[PDB]
């Protein structure tokens, strides 16, 4: 599915991101934006092994088990093709797991690089919430 940037920000705020760990919701719909257009199909595979699965580009070394990375740790305990759903619990909960594991949004390299420190209020700006 390809998300609109509204209806990901309504999601996403039903899923409590909006304010998760101080991080208000148009963080969570700009780095969406960057690291996989809004697709939750969107799938990036590495030269180290490893890929990134879903609306939220989460990685199989660390947070989802793929059964091909090397150094596997599988800290949301799913398997990454859940990070490939329509349905974005399995992203949000592990992205949220990623923040509860003591990572900054910086994990995401494109929340790093394309969100970071601008107006991501932007990204939730005209939608129903």
């Amino acid at each position: 599915k390809v998300f609109g940037r509204c209806e990901l920000a309504a999601a996403m705020k039903r899923h409590g991101l909006d304010n998760y760990r101080g991080y208000s919701l148009g963080n969570w719909v700009c780095a969406a934006k960057f690291e996989s257009n809004f697709n939750t199909q969107a799938t990036n595979r590495n030269t180290d092994g490893s890929t990134d699965y879903g609306i939220l580009q989460i990685n199989s070394r660390w947070w989802c088990n793929d059964g091909r990375t090397p150094g596997s740790r599988n800290l949301c305990n799913i398997p990454c093709s859940a990070l490939l759903s329509s349905d974005i619990t399995a992203s949000v909960n592990c992205a949220k797991k990623i923040v509860s594991d003591g990572n900054g949004m910086n994990a995401w390299v494109a929340w790093r690089n394309r969100c970071k420190g601008t107006d991501v209020q932007a990204w939730i700006r005209g939608c129903r919430l």
